[PDB]
């Protein structure tokens, strides 16, 4: 095992990692902000480290701030946990070539991943199913361009190659719109990831947003641990995200997750990965690969009882996978519910005091924040706060548990998205199961 | 499939909160019953409907049969959960609950009666093929040459039982010959005065046995289930403090042994929900002592190992229903341990009452939470010094045991004594770390 590492991060995550390194007897190195001192995995940790003040660009995002307090530390080892560092590249070059093991991929997987046109060409190549579209960059050329959208099949979108997520897209319905399109991208792109190559893709009208987890040792071993659906979304953002994925057959599951494997293989994958499709009419659609830990890893912990978090470090610690492929079991379902400091209705964020707090508990809930009574969520990062996770024998049972865990979920002093959870857990399409990619904003419209 | 629309939760604390819980996931309405000191229980503030039954002292409140049936009358509630302690093993109270035309969520009055009787209640494990310690297989006469001459077949040390008695009351070690008549006459004078039964009986004391006790379900159409084992050894004064499942050493061959004749036991006395039978286990032998005829507070360990919610079994029984399992998938996965948390003195080992200024849950994978306290709340002092209870799982006993040590660390109750410093200590205990530990260990740690 890894004798001492650096967690990387803050809030729920952090937490999250050090709870990981407390069970396997490694010890803490947690780095914070001058407004993080009262962060609950700060508390907790063996030791602290202030890497600079409030704004992640001066703290979270400092990588000398954290090469150097892993070196002051005698740390081995650095989690980046998701977002801040974790998908760049140069800092997990950087974190290798200082002598300390980078909890994550090799940079260079990190690389191909991240920009998006060479990852849809190497999960090509690997037998991986993909969206159609310009499978290449876009030129200045508006003839092979308009040749290429009537190939693929309208409604068509230009994505940013240096994008992702729910940035650097745009939808075009015709020709028309099609010029002033692949010019307002390439504008944005170049000016928000200082890079302004672009692709075209088929937009899908009815899909799923379902998702593979992965875990690859880097020494030739990979193996899938089922899907997620994260379908309830709003503004290109998870709201709900459930394991397994209704109207998934094994048989369905087996072949993505073989697939994913296989790249794993491919493109020598190292640690916790993520394939993220669109599924539509019983198909399968790449569109990105997470390179790194998800926020609703847990829902996969629940039914599959692997510890994510637990691996990345065995991973990490140059252990090959224990765990075989023949050994990982669907049992039972889980959702996630993300916790946000905002106000659901207006999408504005509620930093603030927490006055009253009490977290729900019982049989098959799963209570995931670093949030408590008097604690103030800081207005320099993200809303999400905390993350409830619900696990039951099957998919009702799951719902019915997360219905009384929301309702014994207290937090004052600020707004948060509790009801709009409520709503979700009540709406009659969810219950039932298998609502697309659109449904949320629909259904709230 | 039928459910109960209306239940009477006849407890209070954590068991009614997690009743509670249970309740709400079938759409069972609730009616919370409580005591004046208890208008601000946390279940008492989800239940859909509330019923204040009488003042402070149990006798008036969660002991008190009419207000009990009273509310459920009022409310038009179809059935009463007894929960654990209180009136849950009182056969007179489940006979009235029946008579008055509300189901019982628990057995047959008459098999609380039988196995409440503790004399019979071997005799009836006896026939049904049930392991037992050898003993007196009877009740003790006053001729002393009859007395000594049992004693003298069992083979001293032996011990005196009340008939009337159960856990850690009515009984008294016997070394010899000499101590014999005086330990027979107390123990029928205390049995008297407590239970109102002076009956005694003579078992075998057993010197270093591990407490091992073997979960049950059994429907209203003769399906009979056994959910693995609990070691709760890990006790001081008849008073658990840490309980685990399963149980370590125990093989799978060993657990099919005991489990299908416990399983059997049930058929046979015609057991009907949810129950445990209690053996003291030494040398890789099985000895039954008694029979829990209700949910005990160790249940949720069992629950983490199997997948089974037992609560929901015992509502689904009430119901009418068969048991939502077979046998054939009942699969043990995992370990998982529990720690008592309880407002208590460490030094003194009494109840530690007063208000809770500052509190905080753990959490995490493989973590559970089983209270109703919450910060402000105040913990009165007239009932039981358990507050919440702490389950941690793992695909192995030390993963269990390594989610504990964090999950204690995290947890704060401030403004009032607990156990949480002596959870720990157990935890980073190096036999307790090897396990198997006898039932004396912890009086003899401490
Ligand atoms: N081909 C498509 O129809 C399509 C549609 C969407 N919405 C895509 C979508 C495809 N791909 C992406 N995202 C990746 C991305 C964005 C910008 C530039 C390049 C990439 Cl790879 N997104 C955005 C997503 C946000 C939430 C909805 C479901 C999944 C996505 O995370
Ligand atoms: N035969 C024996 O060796 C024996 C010993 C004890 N200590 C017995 C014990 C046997 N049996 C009982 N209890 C049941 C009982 C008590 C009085 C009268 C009838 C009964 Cl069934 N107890 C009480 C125990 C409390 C301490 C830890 C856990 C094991 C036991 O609960």
């Amino acid at each position: 095992m890894l004798d001492k590492i650096v967690i990387a991060n803050r809030g729920e995550i952090a937490l999250r990692i050090l709870r990981a390194c407390k069970e396997l007897g490694i010890k803490t190195v947690a780095v914070h902000s001058s407004a993080d001192r009262d962060l609950k995995h700060v508390l907790l940790a063996d030791e602290t480290v202030c890497i600079g003040p409030a704004p992640s660009v001066k703290s979270y995002l400092n990588i000398p701030a954290i090469i150097s307090a892993a070196e002051i530390t005698g740390a081995v080892a650095i989690h980046p946990g998701y977002g801040f560092l974790s998908e760049n590249a140069n800092f997990a070059e950087q974190v290798e070539r200082s002598g300390f093991i980078f909890i994550g991929p090799k940079a260079e997987t990190i690389r191909l991943m991240g920009d998006k046109v060479s990852a849809i060409a190497a999960m090509k190549k690997a037998g991986v199913p993909c969206v159609p579209g310009s499978d290449g960059p876009l030129g200045d050329d508006m003839d092979k361009n308009r040749a290429i959208a009537k190939r693929i099949g309208y409604p068509v979108i230009i994505k940013a190659s240096g994008g992702g997520g729910g940035r650097g897209m745009r939808v075009v319905r015709g020709d028309a719109e099609l010029a002033q399109s692949i010019s307002m991208t390439r504008a944005e792109a170049k000016a928000a990831f200082s890079n302004d190559m672009v692709y075209m893709e088929k937009y899908l009208e009815n899909p799923r947003h379902v998702e593979i987890q992965v875990l690859a040792d880097g020494q030739g071993n990979a193996i899938y641990l089922a899907e997620r659906d994260c379908s309830m979304q709003r503004r290109h953002q998870k709201v709900v995200e459930e394991a397994p994925a209704p109207g998934i057959t094994p048989e369905l599951r087996r072949y993505i997750g073989e697939r994913c494997a296989k790249a794993c293989v491919d493109i020598g994958y190292r640690g916790a990965g993520t394939f993220e499709f669109l599924f539509e009419n019983g198909e399968f659609y790449f569109i990105e690969m997470n390179t790194r830990i998800q926020v609703e890893h847990p829902v996969t912990e629940m039914i599959t009882g692997v510890d994510l978090i637990k691996e990345q470090l065995r991973i990490a610690a140059g252990q090959p996978l224990s765990i075989k492929q023949e050994e990982v079991h669907v049992r039972g379902h889980a959702v996630e519910c993300r916790i946000n400091a905002e106000d659901p209705n207006t999408f504005l964020p509620s930093p603030g005091k927490i006055t009253r707090f009490h977290a729900p508990g019982g049989f098959g809930v799963r209570w995931e924040s670093h949030i408590y009574a008097g604690y103030t969520v800081p207005p320099y990062y993200d809303s999400m706060i905390g993350k409830l996770i619900c696990y039951g024998e099957n998919r009702d049972v799951a719902i019915a548990r997360m219905k009384n865990a929301l309702q014994e979920l207290i937090i004052d002093g600020i707004k948060t998205n509790v009801d709009l959870q409520i709503r979700i857990m009540n709406d009659e399409n969810f219950q039932h199961g298998g609502t697309n990619i659109h449904y949320l904003e629909k259904k709230l419209g």
